[PDB]
DNA sequence: GCTGCGAGATCCGCTCCGGTG
DNA sequence: CACCGGAGCGGATCTCGCA
DNA sequence: GCTGCGAGATCCGCTCCGGTG
DNA sequence: CACCGGAGCGGATCTCGCA
């Protein structure tokens, strides 16, 4: 532990990873990793390997991107939760044409939110106003990050493959595109052999708001909750409603965190209802 | 299965297939079959018409029962454009039957060949059903009135048509607040469930059936055709009573 | 099973994967996969996802590639088994200069075989004769496949990083390159904290041929062997020497396969030695 | 008759030690 | 005295980008 | 105040059925 | 009668390349 200054000097001179230094001078690897963190050259030359994710979100939250196939502009519209897709060819990527396509889209379906990249048509102020005009949240992804729209990119690849497989069988490129839409919307099935269109229909049936509104008549009970650390709980903090009661646990909301949280039934006491 | 009970109730009261499946939760196709077989009373059915408005030709697609409608501007009335429109329409929906008049585009040989390729029933001739015809004229009048209503506000003619489609499919409501889109979605969901549960499994198969009296099995009767084979039970008709009964698969001899 | 012709017709028309067809028409998925195999469009558009490998080989089997750093030509020499490396800068990639570098290399170490890409210096007939002149096997990798020399590519990346980290501390670029060689040959240690140079030295000590030659005096025994299929063995095929005897199994060579093979001691009968 | 791999960074599984009821 | 993280040790696992 | 995923192809783990000692 | 692949079923796992 007394050789730590010499280890730091060697790190400054040569800049090897902490594992070798730990195995050599017998210093805990936490100290060596902190040395690497507090150094300069290794800090400047280390790489940020992170996993991140994708915005699957919920029902009716879609994103889109353009298609460059055979020097023809095509719009492909992709669902995230169920997996449905839809596409149509357009002469250009102009704002007015994009607005017309979006209006037809919103006539056909009932979306809620839309994601997109920094494309001029997507970013256009009139398009943003129209999206606001129909009460739909429009968020722009960070520029030069196709992984945000990786879903539409994957669907793009699959649709191009299906066009390659299906184009010579029909007279019209639009007809072939419709056939590929059928292939990837009704025929493309996996797992339980259920179409993305069927998933979307079932999602709409569940999302029907009449049942959700009328479920309010169910009995509501109150309770306290506490947090467990090393098996040692805290105080019974705050009265909150029993959102649902399960076997061995319930569902509660913490106003401090403003998010949903689960507590085992052992740390829960039931409040009797009015009588 | 409550389907044979529904069919007995139909043999008693002779109500329409609509109220039948609404109030007994039975297949729409089964209700149509029962209406067809019931001589007292004797899905995805569409009608297509052409109409001009500022000298523009537009396809009109109206479903005969739920009331959902669809429209799209077209350059001309000729067969190739009709084929493209019907290809897009079949891409967007999953129809089962179509009713139309004797228009050249409808009666074109290649159009009917592509109908057969898609495997859907096509019927041409003079429309004789007031139930569908009057709905067609009502849809036409309402659509033209709403488009005259909404055109000045919108920049694009196609945008105005899309807005009128929104008004006539989502905003407009009837009964307990059910849109044509809502009723179409409900019927489509139930129809697809019953199709995947009953249709593709087996067809036109005969069998032997027996009736249990206080648990005692009866003599094998028939033979009769298996019309609706479900989970652990089938629907067959007793010839004497002209009624359908629930017979468990353990009491059925499958005739090859 | 009678719907197979219709399934084949649908495959010819639309060309979806076998899983969906199997889940739809209730046909065994082997038949559908064979249909896809015997079709044409899916055969033409399927992708060959294979894993392959790398030629780690044994001791003293190396490969090399050139370095394009700061518009300066550098030769980097990489070991595969132990992990040692060595490098030196050269003005150009000419055949004579490469021959001089190889001769210095063979003076410094005692290699056995060398791998390389389609580089003109590596492919030169005089270089091949010189490699033959020193009794070293030279094989050329398939062109335009850097994954064959992925080892030297990885070492290239690491050495460039270490140059970036170490260049300003020395006057001469050659001195910095030597320092990076020290870093990656003596300091870069993992696992048991043992240097690649130490691994190479121990490999040479083990590969010393005197012990291998003098091990022949060990007793040699003969035996038969058989192959097990479903628990049913065959005939006792061929007399072969007991190369080594272990606990529950031995080592034998099959002249039919001309490779080494292991048989459990249960299927082995010991031949008594001469007495 | 031939051939993708490894530095680097957090997280976690874990085991003696700890607080902890 | 049982129990769970705490810390240390060791291993498991992710993208990336070199040619 | 934000965000890589999924068609496609072999191999394998496995469970009733089989040969098999 | 125990035992191991055989075949079928289902799941586990690999690179790649789309923008």
């Amino acid at each position: 532990i007394e050789n730590i200054p010499l280890a730091e000097e060697e790190h400054n001179k040569w800049h090897q990873d902490a594992v070798s230094l730990h195995l050599e001078f017998g210093i805990p690897r936490t100290a060596a990793e902190d040395i690497v963190q507090q150094c300069d050259v290794c800090q400047e030359n280390k790489m940020p390997s992170t996993l991140r994710g994708s915005n699957k979100r919920g029902i009716d939250h879609w994103q889109v991107d353009y298609t460059h196939y055979e020097d023809k502009i095509i719009l492909v519209w992709v669902e995230t939760n169920s997996g449905l897709i839809y596409a149509e060819r357009v002469k250009g990527e102009t704002g007015q044409e994009f607005r017309v396509q979006t209006m037809k889209w919103y006539a056909m379906f009932a979306p809620k939110s839309l994601q997109s990249d920094n494309g001029p048509a997507f970013v256009a102020e009139s398009t943003q106003l129209l999206m606001k005009y129909l009460g739909i949240e429009h968020t722009t992804g960070i520029p030069w990050n196709p992984q945000s729209q990786a879903l539409v990119e994957r669907t793009h690849q699959t649709l191009k493959n299906t066009l390659e497989k299906l184009i010579p069988m029909f007279n019209a490129f639009e007809s072939a595109l419709a056939g590929t839409l059928i292939t990837l919307n009704i025929k493309r099935k996996g797992g339980l052999g259920t179409s993305p269109m069927d998933i979307f229909i079932f999602n709409k049936e569940q999302q029907r708001i009449q049942q959700q509104s009328k479920s309010k008549q169910e009995k509501i009970r109150f309770c306290y909750y506490r947090t467990r650390k090393r098996g040692h709980p805290g105080e019974w903090q705050g009265p909150t409603q029993v959102l649902w009661g399960g076997d061995g646990a319930i569902v509660v909301k913490d106003r401090g965190t403003d998010r949903y949280l689960v507590i085992a039934n052992k740390d829960v006491k039931f409040i009797p209802p009015p009588k």
